[PDB]
């Protein structure tokens, strides 16, 4: 996409779960289940506001354990996140490192979501014992998403992207380049 992120309606992705979602780098939490995407799919910087990810809404399916690759299941449901956070590269090499010129993580995975626990959907979405999978994820309409924007917590934050067309298209917009 624009900036040379990497931004696609659907794809492989890793998951795990945070805490503390109420302040999120897209500059509006919201009341239904929610996440934070790796940096190079989120499309800015830390400081940078909102990136195109922000607002969009992603179903989410775990199917793998990669800590422990024997597990069978039962995984957990699919659930439909609405992106309002940056999971950075700094600080987050194993999940969300991915980069343009090395897109995939340290469990090969191109994206990753981090779901917020705050709000229920980690519980819908990892069992217990198991707080790192992989999988897959889908960008769906904003209809499949239950849930109540927040306030603007600065001036520039934007949820936009929850009433866009799935990418490729644009709503809040990527702020600068890629990160290398
Ligand atoms: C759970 C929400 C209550 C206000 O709608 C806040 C989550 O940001
Ligand atoms: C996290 C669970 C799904 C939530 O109902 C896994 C099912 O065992
Ligand atoms: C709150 C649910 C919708 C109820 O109709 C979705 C999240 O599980
Ligand atoms: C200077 C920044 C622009 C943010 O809108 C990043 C440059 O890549």
């Amino acid at each position: 996409a624009t900036g040379g992120y990497v931004q696609q309606a659907t794809g492989q992705a890793s998951f795990t779960m945070y805490s503390g979602c109420g302040s999120p780098a897209c500059g509006k939490a919201a009341s239904g289940f929610t996440a934070a995407i790796n940096q190079l799919a989120f499309g800015s910087a830390p400081g940078l506001g909102a990136g195109d990810a922000c607002g969009r809404c992603f179903a989410l399916t775990g199917n793998h354990d990669p800590y422990s690759p024997n597990y069978t299941g039962p995984f957990g449901q699919t659930i439909v996140v609405k992106v309002t956070d940056l999971c950075p590269v700094q600080g987050n090499q194993e999940f969300c490192g991915q980069t343009t010129s090395n897109p995939t993580n340290q469990h090969g995975m191109p994206f990753h979501f981090d779901i917020c626990e705050d709000t229920g959907g980690s519980a819908k979405f990892f069992p217990s014992g198991h707080g790192a999978l992989t999988g897959t994820f889908t960008e769906v309409s904003c209809s499949q998403w239950s849930g109540s924007d927040g306030g603007q917590l600065w001036n520039g934050a934007c949820l936009s992207g929850e009433t866009a067309p799935n990418w490729p298209s644009t709503a809040c917009g990527n702020k600068g380049t890629a990160p290398s």
